[PDB]
């Protein structure tokens, strides 16, 4: 076995799956979509449940839907808590955080005028809607993890999203010292630290070639 | 309180999936309708909404938000998420895909009146190309009344919701999908579901002008 990820060569929606696999210590392969014809081939052969990517071949199955993929991996590698109470919290936090990450996922495809507007919208949402929640959680119970004092899917997705946000707004954590310190400790967990170093399968911020490619593939 | 309390405007929107799963599970629930900006501010200002948004459901002493997380929770409390990880994983993917289709319906009332016509067409194409054929083949494949295992799951409830809501706009949408037709009849005759479909349930009607106007009045600065 060994997971194989099907996506174009870039972050998009697949980046959360890369984060969670790397964080769990799971090495993986990628089969990159570069052309519209490669997508059609993948759709032609019944490999994509709903004709879309992300898709991951894992444990003899061909999983689709970003959130389902994440839930499966988390459950295989103790990243979804120890009971229903913790699972529920992790789930809500992840779903919330994915609504913020969505703004970064769509950013590359907005007109330039709207791209600037969207960075402002990102800043407002992070600072007013999301970060205070996680900041308060971390200030209140003091721990290095949001839930159950062990690494969970909520920590991994929050880290991805924070780090992605900081690329657009370098000082975004300045009013959030507990989140600053959280980000640093999380970033030192051996698997995460390696994922963040050169040579991992972590994808860079999207360049003009990725944007043209996705337009070419998905129109 | 064991009686859930649902916070949302008086209408379907995103909350209707929650109403569907609760009714399907035989859970009586109460509703607290958001009718104005001021009521929303109160809910937000008081820290009752984790991320400042609805749907929010008070259940088993918790204030759950995020439609997907609310549905998962209810499904785990009422044996609608299968009996093992293989089933759970299938149910999860099916719900997630179905919700991408249901999204077209949720957002349809808020499009420009010229775009609405185009979006019914596009709604029809997505359903018939992308989703229905997957589910038709599953239901031909094991000849079982349910999508996963041999019992009602979250995936059946959300699929039924979605099929029925599509049929309101495209009445013949299932004509090339005989197994889906049969499945829709079976599910619609499960007593909890059959009661939900009857007048007097808390099932909400299609969105009207009162509803649309209200949501602009609540959620728009
Ligand atoms: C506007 C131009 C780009 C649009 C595409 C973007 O949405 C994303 C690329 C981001 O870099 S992803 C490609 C898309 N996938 C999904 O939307 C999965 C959603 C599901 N809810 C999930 O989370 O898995 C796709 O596969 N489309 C095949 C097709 O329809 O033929
Ligand atoms: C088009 C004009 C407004 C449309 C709003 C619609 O999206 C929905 C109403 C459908 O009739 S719902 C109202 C919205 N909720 C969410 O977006 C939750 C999403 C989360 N992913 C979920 O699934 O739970 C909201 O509460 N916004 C508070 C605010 O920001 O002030």
């Amino acid at each position: 076995a060994r997971p194989k990820l099907h996506y174009p060569n870039g972050r998009g929606r697949m980046e959360s799956v890369r984060w969670v696999l790397a964080a769990a210590g799971v090495e993986f392969d990628e089969e990159f979509l570069e052309t519209k014809e490669q997508l059609y081939k993948l759709q032609d052969g019944n490999h994509l449940l709903f004709q879309q990517v992300p898709m991951v071949e894992i444990d003899g199955m061909k999983l689709v839907q970003t959130r389902s993929i994440l839930h499966y991996i988390a459950d295989k590698h103790n990243l979804f808590g120890k009971n229903l109470k913790e699972r529920t919290l992790i789930d809500m936090y992840v779903e919330g955080t994915l609504d913020l990450l969505e703004l970064l996922i769509m950013h590359p495809f907005l007109k330039p005028d709207d791209q600037q507007k969207e960075v402002v919208n990102m800043a407002q949402k992070a600072i007013i809607r999301y970060f205070p929640v996680f900041e308060k959680i971390l200030r209140g119970h003091g721990q290095s993890f949001l839930v159950g004092n062990q690494l969970s899917l909520a920590d991994v997705i929050l880290l991805q999203t924070i780090l992605a946000l900081e690329e657009k707004i370098p000082n975004i954590l300045s009013a959030f010292p507990f989140l600053q310190e959280y980000t640093v400790k999380l970033s030192n967990i051996p698997t995460i630290k390696r994922f963040l170093e050169p040579g991992s399968k972590k994808k860079p911020p999207p360049d003009e070639i990725y944007v043209r490619t996705v337009y070419n593939i998905f129109r």
